[PDB]
């Protein structure tokens, strides 16, 4: 049950730090 995390972990799935992006949360 997350809102920010969900968006975040999306990032975290992509690669986190290593996705090119920084975290949305």
């Amino acid at each position: 049950e997350e809102e920010c995390v969900r968006l975040y972990i999306q990032w975290l799935k992509d690669g986190g730090p290593s996705s090119g992006r920084p975290p949305p949360c």
